[PDB]
């Protein structure tokens, strides 16, 4: 493995439930990623490859209604794919010297309490 951490997160009921979107830290937002409340609503597509190779297609942006970074489009499938619940973990690496638009970018997840 080749892949720098960049940050986890715990999740939250609301990043579970039907408002089917993940919120993004803003301390994380604000080093990884170029937006802000003034760019273009639509964001930016990002790929995210999984352990087993497969890449989840999400959609990053700023909600200016709820003031949050968010990942949506394939973020919904991975939570219901995952049975991700509130306490979960959620991870996000990148390949070791990536940076900006073409970093290759990388999700995996734990499923807490550990058995």
């Amino acid at each position: 493995a080749d892949r720098e951490h960049m940050f986890d997160k715990v999740v939250t009921p609301s990043d579970v439930g039907k408002l089917n979107r993940l919120v993004i830290p803003k301390q994380h937002a604000e080093r990884f990623f170029p937006l802000d409340s003034s760019s273009n609503e639509k964001g930016l597509l990002l790929n995210f490859e999984d352990l087993t190779g497969k890449s989840w297609r999400f959609r990053y942006s700023y909600w200016n209604s709820s003031q949050s970074y968010v990942m949506t489009k394939g973020w919904s499938r991975f939570v219901k794919d995952k049975k991700l619940d509130a306490g979960d973990i959620v991870s996000f690496q990148r390949c070791v010297g990536d940076s900006g638009r073409d970093s290759r970018l990388f999700i995996d997840w734990r499923r807490r309490p550990k058995v």
